[PDB]
């Protein structure tokens, strides 16, 4: 997120290179994606400008699936955003700046010098923090459809007992390939790692070589009827 600041007062961004898009596409093009990439994107156009997103986000290679969705995510995204909050903490005056909007914030009929004069503008309205936060939501999500990483989306949680998120954790495992030298301690590492506080301290507790059976007879018999941690 290259930019300068002008002796006089006059922020400014730097043009991107060419160097940093064809390397970024490089890499994906190299070889399909990963879960550097997700962060790498947002680290590079970390509050960065509308435009340099805009076309960092365009030379991805040719990923019509991942355009249309990150574009939907986006839309409905302010959409819905707009629906439950159409107000923001600090008014305007009658002529001065005006709101935000997607279509504004989508970067379409928006313009740079617009953009800035925004965010450089009270209130603080920041453009970026939602296009690189929505942006990379998408690109996330977009990203595990075809990528292990759809695993980390499982992980154990309030909202459902141990037996529950276990279920669904070597379920989605298995459910394309899981089959070969995981078992053996690669998955029983994963679920006791992911697996609830309460558990884990149990099954260090319990010691090493520790059974499925064992383990599990310890989350529910822990404490007396076995009822698992509280909801936040």
């Amino acid at each position: 997120m290259p930019i300068v600041q002008n002796l006089q007062g006059q922020m400014v961004h730097q043009a991107i290179s060419p160097r940093t898009l064809n390397a970024w596409v490089k890499v994906v093009e190299e070889k399909a994606f990963s879960p550097e990439v997700i962060p790498m994107f947002s680290a590079l156009s970390e509050g960065a400008t509308p435009q340099d997103l805009n076309t960092m986000l365009n030379t991805v290679g040719g990923h019509q699936a991942a355009m249309q969705m990150l574009k939907e995510t986006i839309n409905e995204e302010a959409a819905e955003w707009d629906r439950l909050h159409p107000v923001h903490a600090g008014p305007i005056a009658p002529g001065q700046m005006r709101e935000p909007r997607g279509s504004d914030i989508a970067g379409t009929t928006s313009t740079l010098q617009e953009q800035i004069g925004w965010m450089t503008h009270n209130p603080p309205i920041p453009v970026g923090e939602i296009y690189k936060r929505w942006i990379i939501l998408g690109l996330n999500k977009i990203v595990r459809m075809y990528s292990p990483t759809s695993i980390l989306d499982i992980r154990q949680g309030p909202k459902e007992p141990f037996r529950d998120y276990v279920d669904r954790f070597y379920k989605t495992l298995r459910a394309e390939q899981a089959s070969q030298e995981v078992k053996n301690a690669a998955t029983e590492t994963l679920l006791v790692q992911n697996a609830n506080p309460d558990c884990k301290t149990i099954l260090k507790a319990l010691g090493p070589g520790a059974t499925l059976e064992e383990m599990m007879t310890a989350c529910q018999g822990v404490g007396g009827p076995g009822h698992k941690a509280r909801v936040l």
